[PDB]
């Protein structure tokens, strides 16, 4: 049993909800919250940005320290780093972002991250700004996570669109 609440179960390990990710962060302290990162975790617009500001831009000054030691992530890539005031921990996930001409493939790879933990609430990878179809985003999640993954989804209109085609 776990603290996540009013979720739409999807499969036996995929979860569902209209949510803002920031504000289910905040109520549940989970062990992982998943980022929308980019290569150089510029945290600037889309559910990064939104992080980033509730964590009062620590989220970004870690990250920036991150990057001076370690260089980008790859595309598909991710790293731990501390959920500072959202959880215990924040996994960055790279997904590939159709607006810089990133393959769609990339996004398997990307999700593959999630199955390192048993729990995690995380947003649709390479959804929103990032440019890609959340319907397809949602289907590469069901088949290729393993581990019981929480997904928030802001925007009600593209979550009912969500629930109502999933196969
Ligand atoms: O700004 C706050 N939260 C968030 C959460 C998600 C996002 C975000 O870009 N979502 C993506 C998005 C945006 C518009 C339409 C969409 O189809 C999507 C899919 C993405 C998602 O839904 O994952 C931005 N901001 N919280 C502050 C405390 C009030």
């Amino acid at each position: 049993v776990n603290s996540f609440s009013g979720y739409l179960k999807l499969t036996d390990n995929v979860y569902i909800k209209n949510a803002d990710i920031v504000e289910e962060a905040k109520k549940v302290k989970p062990t992982v919250v998943v980022n929308a990162a980019n290569v150089y975790l510029k945290h600037g617009g889309g559910v990064a940005g939104a992080l980033n500001k509730a964590t009062n831009n620590a989220m970004q000054v870690e990250s920036d320290d991150y990057i001076a030691t370690n260089g980008p992530l790859k595309v598909g890539g991710s790293c731990v780093l501390s959920g500072h005031n959202l959880a215990k921990h924040c996994l960055h996930v790279v997904g590939p972002n159709v607006n810089k001409g990133e393959d769609i493939q990339l996004l398997k790879s990307a999700y593959e991250n999630f199955n390192q933990h048993e729990v995690l609430l995380a947003p649709l990878l390479s959804a929103g700004i990032f440019g890609a179809d959340p319907i397809h985003s949602l289907r590469v999640c069901v088949d290729t996570v393993r581990t019981n993954v929480y997904l928030a989804v802001f925007d009600k209109n593209l979550y009912d669109k969500l629930v109502s085609s999933f196969l």
